[PDB]
């Protein structure tokens, strides 16, 4: 029993974390076989970040300029190239302890552990997801860049987030690790907001099975509704639509608990439009959206690492 | 900025998770230097369960009963000895992956990362408190015992908790790494409960700074209160005490954020009176009490 906000055992990803210093700057590289990837802002000054032209900055570095470290023992640079936002740094050693790993782009809803890290050094892992308006809720202080967001399926590390940058609203942005921004973000200092976020609905309803698996019922109606006048509550109270896809990935809880995705869809209509009346869910006050039902799935059944 | 529940890094102890089998029970084991430490309740049969004794189950096993396995390589078990709740098998080989360790022994409200392991493999990380009736709010599944909880401040890991067992409520109980159960718990199925469980007060003032520094302020007020007025109050929410103790260890905090620890008493005395009224704090519509102020400083 029990329910957890759940991140996956990092020792993969901590075999993987380098400092990257780049004159003043100091930051997070993640070192995978003889590459060390990091944000491209690494090579930027306090000027070359309000408008920046990384090619003309990179052509001017040599391999020396970058001090990359692992551990107590500096890597050797012998090569440099740009990949959209993230700057690959080719190392004279292959990391030993590189795990069997994959470059995944994720979609909003989906949740990752991130594995905070400050020059070069994991400090912790934390869950999260990717948020509808593509930015995280993470936890970063400066010198976090490059800190990397992960899945593990079976024994293979997927790597799908790097931090770059936070924005005004304490909310971070970040690139899969291809450089290419999760989000209208641009790796530089200008204004920048993140759009109004909405709830991952299907994310809700994997969390209310999880509830129910965990003997917490009260929410439970005998009401049914249809996807379409459920997904009219929806937009009414800024969640994002249920898809059919959802509906069926929710299928196995539906088919665990007895409870209808549908029967489900209608407690939650319920909830939104009367709230908890003092009433908790699995600890919470609020309607938790950062499980998915793989999720649910995976922590309710004890798949191992 | 932003502010998570946020656990160690794990690599340092999913290194040291071992599967330990003992008849036809399975659970995991802790593999450090040259010794496994697990439940002692591995030896327990079917007919062992309400009254088990151990001194007398274990004097009957023999080292090759012991099935250890770290990965797909089984270890040859060469001694057994049990310290009070904690079995020790001694091991022929000393693992490579030991890191620097101590075994500490928590206090209620203190925190710790937990990795939950089936079968000597890690499936999750996540963080938990000591909950003041001595038991922890897991999430833990049947083979998840032996299972451990701890910190990782600076290098060196410290073991402060073992998974021993689930009570009715599907709340947690465990041991330190000596063998000695925080609460009253014993490892019998002979009836147990957790005692009423009260909110770490020390704790939530902390996760109060916490949002202060994150720039949250809605929830702070004019006033102040005696340490006193506030466990009266405070105890009336079934919160715990507060004591000097907690009011000094909030000091840098109070240093940080300008709010006097007695003011920032008289703001919880308004939230626990008022509610939220539809307003959060940290992303939160519940006061947290899983924060330590060691917590709030380190990830600020
Ligand atoms: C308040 S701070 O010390 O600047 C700070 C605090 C927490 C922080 C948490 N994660 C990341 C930080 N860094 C940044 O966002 C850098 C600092 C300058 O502004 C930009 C603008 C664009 C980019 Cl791509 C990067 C940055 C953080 C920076
Ligand atoms: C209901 S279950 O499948 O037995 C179960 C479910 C979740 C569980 C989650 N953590 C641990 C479990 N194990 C126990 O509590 C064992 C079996 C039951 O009785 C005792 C009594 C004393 C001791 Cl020291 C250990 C146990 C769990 C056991």
């Amino acid at each position: 029993s029990g329910f957890r906000k759940m991140a996956f055992p990092s020792g993969k990803v901590e075999g993987c974390m380098v400092q990257v210093t780049c004159g003043t700057t100091t930051l997070n590289g993640l070192w995978l076989d003889d590459v060390v990837y990091c944000p491209r802002h690494v090579i930027c000054t306090s000027e070359d970040m309000l408008n920046p032209n990384y090619e003309d900055l990179l052509i001017r570095k040599s391999n020396h300029n970058f001090l990359v470290q692992a551990g107590n023992v500096q890597l050797r640079v012998i090569g440099h190239s740009m990949q959209n936002c993230v700057l690959k740094l080719k190392v004279d050693t292959a990391n030993p302890k590189t795990p069997k790993y994959k470059f995944v782009r994720i979609q909003p809803g989906q949740t990752f552990s991130v594995l905070a890290c400050y020059n070069g050094s994991p400090s912790g892992v934390y869950q999260c997801a990717m948020r509808p308006n593509f930015t995280i809720k993470g936890s970063f202080l400066n010198g976090s860049c490059g800190s990397v967001g992960f899945n593990i399926d079976y024994d293979c590390v997927s790597f799908c987030y790097m931090h770059h940058m936070e924005l005004p609203t304490g909310v971070h942005a970040g690139t899969d690790l291809e450089g290419n921004f999760y989000g209208p973000f641009v790796d530089r200092q200008t204004a920048q907001a993140a759009g109004t976020d909405t709830t991952i609905t299907v994310n809700v309803l994997a969390w209310l099975y999880a509830a129910v698996i965990n003997g917490d019922r009260w929410f439970l109606n005998r009401f049914t509704t249809t996807l379409n006048d459920f997904n009219l509550v929806a937009m009414k109270y800024n969640y994002e639509p249920l898809t059919q896809d959802h509906v069926d990935i929710l299928g196995p809880l539906s088919a665990q608990t007895g409870i209808a995705v549908l029967d489900m869809c209608a407690s939650l209509k319920e909830l939104l439009q009367n709230g908890m009346n003092g009433r908790t869910i699995l600890g919470s006050a609020l309607l938790e959206d950062e499980f998915t039902p793989f999720d649910v799935v995976r922590q309710c059944s004890g798949v191992t690492f």
